[PDB]
């Protein structure tokens, strides 16, 4: 897995067209979302992650939590994001891991949002400029 | 080199603190910048690029141009961006390549902006949601 963490004044998204033929089902209220003062976690679930989804998930929850704790973010946005890897897992694995990460961060105590899987999504973000506001993590099994 | 290309309704930046001890010198007018209807090119110049800066640059100019042409972007923003690689080139090489890319895209005919090198920078972006609005490229020597 590769993760890009952005500490943002805001992040807001709007679902546009499907990218998979069978994307994650969404209600009307999941078509748009917004959070303020939020650590945005852009997550690229990789082929190698398939070997151990629980361990990868756990390590991602902690690595994300650690930054959230350090930058004093109470709000965390989990974004499925294909653009940090060229060896992406299959959708079942990606979705399994992304949900595990999401539930783990709620158990940690954060207020957590997520964008749905399998869509092209339009988005606005305002990235803070402090030294820890943009960070990369690589999480391996 | 790794590149992330974002077709954006807008991109606007504001320089905050230095990240290097000796960052790229800037005038007052380079502290903030904005473009609309712009292909934002986030560029991670890598250690391996040092082996051939002209060839890497040329290939980056073309790969960026191709997408700009395809999505009908006339405006291109060159952003130095550490977050697509863990084997980053030294600043002289990074800056040499980023300037080559910038000049090459002006020669192509685009209206081209750039953010200065060596800063922590705050930024707002609105990412279009069409199928080609977020793309990754890997450029090797």
């Amino acid at each position: 897995m590769r993760v890009l963490l952005i500490h943002a004044d805001y992040f807001e998204y709007e679902v546009k067209d499907k990218a998979l033929k069978n994307p994650e089902p969404i209600s009307e209220d999941m078509k748009r979302g917004r959070m303020e003062e939020v650590l945005v976690a852009f997550i690229s679930v990789e082929k190698v992650d398939e070997k151990n989804p629980e361990e990868v998930s756990l390590k991602a929850i902690e690595e994300i939590s650690k930054v959230a704790e350090q930058v004093k973010a109470e709000n965390v946005f989990v974004i499925p994001w294909a653009h940090l890897s060229s060896e992406l897992a299959k959708p079942s694995v990606a979705m399994d891991i992304l949900n595990r990460v999401y539930q783990g961060l709620k158990e940690r105590g954060f207020n957590v949002g997520k964008a749905p899987f399998g869509y092209y999504i339009a988005a606005k973000i305002s990235c803070k400029g402090h030294p820890l506001a943009e960070l990369s993590r690589t999480i391996v099994p």
